[PDB]
DNA sequence: CTGGTCCGGATG
DNA sequence: CATCCGGACCA
């Protein structure tokens, strides 16, 4: 195993790894919570997050994407929201957010793109949940959701991984080379 | 407003009340699901159900009727909503062969809505819309091969036990009239 | 930022 | 009759 609060890639799980259900992603250690989009500790940082299209105003360019906190009424920079913000190379600011000094100095975040992400993203997988590698918080800030109309906390993530992204020619060749296929639970 | 897990009649909604669409029945609190035939919770009981003639082998005598579980197609199982309705029966739960109530009137109450779509199998269904017919209780339930569909279904016997008279009786008809109960459409429709 | 389930209603 | 367009509810 690895500890629940492990930063960085999970040993033995290559980028391009794909599981049918969230619980499988949880078993593999890649994203512990079965439901929540963010795994983190509010005084340490965030270890991983899931892109599943929950917010219609989010955008995804593959190398970069915006992401939304949780917590309808206004969100606050608390709990998991605070945790992800702490990954950014910048002082914590729960009033106007912050932009990183040197973005690559941020703590790494495992990113999982779900098929449900096709609602807003062209880079999301056709099926299941795909591990897409390590990203870092460039900046975070509060804003009124265009789609929902209450204050949300938004984050800009930028990929910084030695493993090639699954949609690139190189990443596609590697998935094939490692025979990465959609994993169903035993019997299912 | 009553909680979603309320047993018994909805306050202010008399037997004989009729709504054109299922969503209206849902908004009145009488039957929460917009689509499903059974509202319940599988470790509690069932609160309401809708007769809309989806199973051709069901029978209806007004005071009593048989009802069919869902989940079925493959065989049905005594799970989810099926299990919920079974829990209403005054008897130990038995997911192999079912059970019959010791004292049927001690069972948990079930709100029954008869849909006009029920006229496929029943002469007690209304000509139009969805009608609240009052409180029924599960007398017994058992698994059986559907005569009309060929797979195993869970079947239930429901029996009326309500102080409010049934809509099709002389008394119920008088009462619907006296209360000016009419088919209700959504506003504007 | 689950997953399974579902006795509608409209359309044609 | 087949297909779509969905959500609400619960485990």
């Amino acid at each position: 195993i690895v500890p629940s609060n492990h930063y960085g890639p999970i040993p033995g799980i290559p980028v391009g790894s794909t599981w049918r259900f969230r619980v499988q992603v949880s078993e593999a250690g890649v994203h512990r919570p079965h439901v929540g989009g963010i795994h983190g500790r509010s005084n340490d940082g965030a270890y991983s997050l899931v892109l599943a299209g929950g917010f219609a105003d989010e955008v995804d360019r593959g190398d970069e994407f915006t992401y939304t906190g949780s917590g309808s009424a206004d969100q606050t920079l608390t709990n998991m929201n605070r945790a992800l913000a702490l990954n950014c190379d910048a002082p914590l600011d729960d009033k106007i957010g912050a932009e990183s000094r040197n973005w690559r100095a941020g703590k790494p975040v495992r990113v999982i793109r779900s098929f449900k992400g096709r609602k807003i993203s062209k880079y999301a997988p056709e099926e299941g949940n795909r591990y897409d590698g390590i990203y870092k918080v460039v900046k975070y800030w509060p804003e009124i959701s265009s789609s929902h109309g209450f204050l949300v906390w938004r984050y800009l993530l930028r990929r910084d991984d030695v493993e090639p992204a699954p949609w690139t020619s190189e990443g596609i060749e590697r998935s094939r080379r490692l025979c990465l296929r959609l994993q169903y639970p035993a019997g299912y």
